[PDB]
């Protein structure tokens, strides 16, 4: 029943293309995460893709509770519901000294957030992660229940598809 083909599937974890507007309508699942910030103020990026999508509805429901009691620690994620849309808001690191334990906290909550996440590869935009080492993380993090995974570009698809021949 499910619209978008997945490129590639390694074991729990299913891989899709597209961007904001293709995921959202074309894959199934719970809830998608936004690779975010503590204020939550959305770029930017698939941030504000997605807010472009809301909208922008993300934003208001953001601040709101930013807001109320008050800012959001890396990571750590705020979740909102958009109409039929539920967007968990996730802090992903910078680029830094403790970027290995921070992505192991960002993609354990969204793994511990009850449903089927669709996720981007963490911090791998702006944030200067490289790709591979967020979706070494998130694949040794999101070990049980299916989880997918979206990209934009054929960049980042080849860069998934390497990795993962890797494997």
């Amino acid at each position: 029943k499910e619209k978008l083909n997945a490129f590639l599937v390694h074991d729990n974890v299913a891989f899709y293309q597209g961007d904001v507007d293709t995921v959202v309508n074309g894959v199934d699942f719970d809830f998608i995460v936004n690779a975010a910030n503590e204020n939550l103020a959305h770029g930017g990026g698939l941030a504000k893709a997605l807010d472009v999508y809301t909208k922008g509805k993300l934003q208001r429901l953001s601040k709101e509770h930013i807001g109320l009691a008050g800012k959001v620690k890396v990571g750590t994620g705020v979740m909102v519901e958009c109409d039929s849309l539920r967007i968990f808001n996730v802090v992903g690191p910078r680029k830094g000294k403790h970027e290995r334990d921070l992505l192991i906290k960002a993609y354990n909550t969204i793994n511990n957030e009850q449903g089927t996440p669709l996720t981007p590869i963490l911090s791998c935009g702006i944030f200067g992660i490289k790709l591979e080492t967020s979706l070494e993380v998130l694949l040794d993090v999101c070990n049980t229940k299916e989880v997918k995974v979206f990209v934009y570009t054929d960049t980042e698809v080849c860069k998934v598809k390497d990795f993962v021949s890797g494997l």
